DNA sequence: CAACTAGGTCACAGGTCAG
DNA sequence: CTGACCTAGTGACCTAGTTG
């Protein structure tokens, strides 16, 4: 399976979707706090790839909310 | 490993950046230099100059030529935990 | 209880600012 | 400019916990 978010490989399903450990932490890290990740530099159209993922926090963050990453979109069990 | 030297200029490496086992000074350098519209002055001998601690600000342009040399990339870049 | 993941843990690019 | 010292994260791993 592929990170649905940065192509990178994928560990499991993760809120809502298949993603790798990076998206993941990445994920519940933003949610599980009020962080104002800065504005964003190139004009808020980030591509996100296993190669320059962490670039820009606004658009790795808005992309994992539009693979239809979440909380109440969690998983468990087989 | 106890201590890898740095690829670019054979320092102690202070890690793993851009890609490559690089000292301090380096990688504050090749970010710098990447980082900007910084075009450093050509090289009066032609880039054939070799990198070392001592010499290693002496020509820039052969720095930044050393550490492209060697892999630094910010397409390279390893976070987090070194994995086994 | 096993298959399977959300969270925590903690091993690991960039801003500073003195020299 | 340069680079030793900080700050702010990053994600490989472990396992407490949740399903079916
Ligand atoms: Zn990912
Ligand atoms: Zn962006
Ligand atoms: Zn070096
Ligand atoms: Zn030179």
């Amino acid at each position: 399976l592929l990170c649905k978010v940065c192509g990178d490989v994928a560990s499991g399903f993760h809120y809502g979707v298949l993603a790798c450990e990076g998206c993941k932490g990445f994920f519940r890290r933003s949610i599980q706090q009020n962080i104002q990740y800065k504005r964003c530099l190139k004009n808020e159209n980030c591509s996100i790839v296993r190669i320059n993922r962490n670039r820009c926090q606004q658009c790795r963050f808005k992309k994992c909310l539009s693979v239809g990453m979440s909380r109440d979109a969690v998983r468990f069990g087989r």
